[PDB]
């Protein structure tokens, strides 16, 4: 269990299009270090229901919006608000790092 996808599909509906500010999880399952953030995304995800939007985009899945975003290593966290890339959190953080850049949209 853990947070929705968003593909290259829905990508302008769910992220640029969000009423909420957006956290968005650029990951891969050939990438441990991006599914061993899994754990505290959910617990981000949690906390700030309601406030913010979770997504996590799998690049080898959707690989069209990793590569136009110039996605280079995962695991990538982005945030939009209002369709604006606001931030961009690369590598495997702790959750204080996460934290400080949503409250910042807050
Ligand atoms: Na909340």
């Amino acid at each position: 269990t853990g947070i929705p996808v968003v593909n290259d599909s829905t990508w302008d509906s769910l992220v640029l299009k969000a009423d909420e500010p957006v956290f968005v999880d650029f990951w891969a399952p050939w990438c441990g270090p991006s599914k061993m953030i899994d754990p505290i995304v959910n617990e981000l995800a949690q906390k700030y229901a309601g406030q913010f939007k979770f997504y996590k985009l799998n690049t080898d899945e959707s690989p069209a919006t990793p590569g136009q975003y110039g996605v280079r290593s995962i695991p990538t966290i982005m945030i939009f608000v209002n369709g604006e890339k606001k931030d961009t959190i690369i590598g495997a953080v702790s959750k204080d790092t996460l934290a400080t850049s949503i409250n910042k949209f807050l």
